[PDB]
């Protein structure tokens, strides 16, 4: 059958009127899987992207959200850099808005700095540093967060 859903407006109305929010999210992740590079599919498919990291915040499933950054890695290369960071910005805060799995936390910032640095999104970059200044710091990871709010510090100041 079908592997992909194409990238139309009414892929997108199938999918929020599903029933269900594992179904809206597996007709979301098989719409991301068009290769149509189309500008409008391209809207449409950050359009998904939002719902479903929207579906994943009510669902809590954190893994399912560094999952979808991992696969989104090859979407992010057809697509303005302003707008992939203001994506993944958009991703990691969702992600904020679960606590806990502090080392899962920290991995994901990290992850994420990198993400940042690849994509030229500085103040992005910044904030998601200063979050995980504050992380290492109830870690009692002292030294790391020093050295990064010592170099955070002098970039912000500019």
């Amino acid at each position: 059958m079908a592997t992909f859903l194409p990238a139309t407006t009414d892929s997108l109305a199938q999918a929020l009127e599903a029933s269900s929010t594992a179904d809206s999210i597996l007709i979301l992740q098989r719409l991301l899987a068009d290769p149509s590079s189309s500008p409008d599919a391209l809207r449409i498919k950050e359009q998904a992207i939002t719902k479903l990291t929207d579906y994943l915040r009510q669902e809590n499933k954190a893994e399912d959200l560094r999952i979808l950054l991992t696969q989104l890695r090859s979407y992010f290369s057809l697509i303005p850099k302003a707008k992939t960071a203001k994506i993944v910005r958009v991703i990691i805060d969702t992600v904020a808005k679960i606590p806990n799995s502090t080392e899962l936390q920290i991995s994901l910032c990290k992850d994420m700095i990198q993400w940042t640095r690849d994509e030229k999104r500085t103040f992005l970059r910044q904030r998601v540093e200063a979050r995980l200044a504050a992380l290492l710091m109830e870690t009692k990871e002292f030294p790391e967060a020093l050295s990064l709010l010592s170099g955070l510090i002098k970039e912000v100041r500019r």
